[PDB]
DNA sequence: CGCTAGTCGACAT
DNA sequence: TCGACTAGCG
């Protein structure tokens, strides 16, 4: 959701070819491929047509990926996260006009035009991924429901150590703190990396490459989880963390016009709202593999009160997140679709 | 120049 | 699930 993320630091960034991976393991944002797949097939999605193409499309990855002796790890977007609940609505809303305007246009003849807004009214389901995800692990791939965003568990991977890589099209994984981004990957294996340990490459960052800064100056360009004031994209979101000299980032937006030279008048639930987007980055709720639980992101500072972050993801029972995790339970239904058992 | 909002692009015949 | 482009605005 930084829009215009990847411009801006492009010079830290790196053409590559993912056999660079070879014997290592590499995390995949699913949800890109699936969104990619469907396209061939929107017309009959938005019928509600059977079709498994996207099935298809998605296995050419994984396969590759084999060929050159990567260990995929196949993540999912989960159940729905509120912080984010302002965005799922606007994508909703486009879908459904998308979709109502397409069936008018077949009863006008309009094929052409039909099929475009179709294309535009594409919804992934957790049915579809759970196609994937059979086809995936009957090639013995390991798959992985995130509870809530595929993003901070890719993030969770790669920070424990799990994965080496994470193959995306979403630069905003960098403020979740991914070391390593492969971005624009094509059906070949070539690609863009971008390693967090880089960022000091890209001269107009300043000193806003550090973790703490880099968050904030995606958070005040403008992210999914809080609109940007109106007139702050990353240059002069990076402006102001480059020029503000206090520690205490909440002193720093109250006055964010004086860094600036704007007359930018800050609501105080833009604060309210910065803090929540701030600690959705940061504590988003992941699940851990290995002791097969829900863990925060990152561990609780002792400046927040876990109690209070509800809209970064509820916890449920471990046992539940673990039939999510391993895709057996619908993520609205909440009942048994599969009964995959990953230790028999 | 930087930001915004609208548009449109992703598939693949 | 997202990003790229662009004309217009400050
Ligand atoms: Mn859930
Ligand atoms: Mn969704
Ligand atoms: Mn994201
Ligand atoms: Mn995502
Ligand atoms: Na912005």
């Amino acid at each position: 959701g930084i829009q215009g993320l990847l411009q801006f630091i492009k010079e830290a960034s790196e053409p590559i070819h993912v056999r660079k991976y070879k014997g290592q393991v590499v995390a995949v944002d699913t949800y890109c491929w699936l969104h990619k797949g469907a396209i061939a097939c929107a017309e009959k999605l938005a019928k509600g047509e059977p079709t498994d193409r996207y099935v298809g499309f998605c296995m050419k990855f994984v396969n590759m990926l084999l060929s050159h002796g990567i260990k995929p790890i196949l993540v999912f977007d989960g159940c729905t996260l509120p912080s984010k609940k302002e965005v799922e609505r606007s994508r909703r809303e486009r879908r459904q006009a998308n979709l109502l305007k397409g069936k008018q246009l077949l009863r006008e003849g309009k094929v052409s035009e039909a099929r475009e807004c179709f294309t535009r009214s594409i919804n992934i389901t957790h049915a579809m991924a759970h196609k994937v995800i059979k086809a995936a692990r009957s090639q013995g791939v390991d798959c992985l429901v995130a509870p809530y965003e595929a993003d901070a568990q890719l993030a969770y991977l790669n920070k424990a150590g799990i994965v080496q890589a994470i193959i995306t099209e979403d630069s905003a994984l960098l403020a979740f703190g991914c070391k390593k981004v492969i971005l624009k990957m094509d059906q070949f294996g070539n690609g863009l990396e971008i390693d967090q340990a880089r960022l000091g490459m890209c001269r107009q960052l300043g000193d806003v490459f550090t973790e703490e800064k880099f968050r904030y100056m995606c958070i005040l360009s403008g992210c999914d989880y809080l609109s940007s004031l109106r007139g702050i994209g990353l240059a002069k979101a990076c402006k102001v963390l480059r020029l503000a000299n206090n520690p205490d980032i909440v002193k720093v937006i109250k006055k964010i016009g004086h860094y600036l030279k704007m007359n930018i008048t800050v609501p105080e639930d833009y604060i309210n709202g910065f803090i929540r987007a701030n600690n959705t980055f940061l504590y988003q709720l992941v699940f851990d593999p290995i002791k097969r639980k829900l863990i925060p992101l990152n561990a609780y500072e002792d400046d927040v009160d876990p109690e209070t972050l509800s809209y970064a993801g509820q916890y449920v029972d471990d046992s539940i997140a673990l039939q999510i995790a391993l895709g057996n339970k619908d993520i609205n239904t909440f009942e048994q679709i599969d009964d995959y058992n990953p230790d028999t």
